[PDB]
């Protein structure tokens, strides 16, 4: 069957299944998917452009702008003059424990594969992103 | 930065970027993303359940049911008595050339990585899907 070994289908299924597991945890901790992606993407980061944030969070830029309107109103992020965006201390403290849980979940996902295969997967994915980003 | 090496973020970005490239081709050939996923998933397949189709096409089941209503009206798929679904000859002929283009695009995406790394990636993704599917 074509779909059994078609790379874009494999990537999309693996991504949806693993992400859906963690999204249940995020919601139980009071986060929507989009708020989790924004805060996790900005944590530990220098300010980045709205367009960079949209790419890394895999969210359309007009959707990101609406999201930032409300997250900035809640004091979790700040836009700065191309517009840059950063997480605030309030946002970092809000997301820090969830980030620890995300690392634990990722470790569980990767444990059956071993360190070599896990690092090879992450390296390949990073190289693909850097080759295909606009 | 957390997000630079967080597996779910890497999978989702790689998946979106590679898929968006092929989706431009699909649209230029008159297909929506959802129609392409359904026909490509059913091509060469025995009939599968609606729930299986929803998982492999990464589409919510109520969305799939609406999609199948219109694709069946156009004679591209058929539902059969758990409901099973298959592609028809009309659907297969409609999607065959696009599938060839999809294989060519996939070959281009994977060529910089070489056969060993490409097969390792596909194997890891398949194993992850089979471990995380419900
Ligand atoms: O939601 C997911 O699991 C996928 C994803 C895409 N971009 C992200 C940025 C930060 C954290 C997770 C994600
Ligand atoms: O649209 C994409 O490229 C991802 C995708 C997810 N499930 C699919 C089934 C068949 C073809 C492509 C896909």
């Amino acid at each position: 069957r074509f779909v059994d070994d078609y790379l874009p289908a494999l990537l999309a299924q693996a991504s949806q299944l693993i992400s859906s597991e963690f999204h249940e945890v995020a919601r139980q901790h009071g986060f929507s998917v989009s708020e989790w992606r924004v805060m996790a993407s900005l944590a530990g980061s220098e300010p980045i452009s709205i367009g960079q944030l949209a790419q890394v969070t895999v969210t359309k830029q007009p959707t990101v702008t609406r999201l930032l309107d409300r997250m900035e109103a809640r004091g979790q992020v700040e836009r700065l003059p191309i517009t840059l965006v950063r997480i605030t201390r309030k946002g970092l403290k809000a997301v820090e424990h969830l980030m620890e849980l995300a690392r634990e979940h990722e470790r569980r996902v990767l444990e059956p594969f071993g360190l070599r295969r896990a690092e090879e997967l992450k390296q390949t994915l990073r190289q693909m992103i850097d080759l295909h980003v606009h």
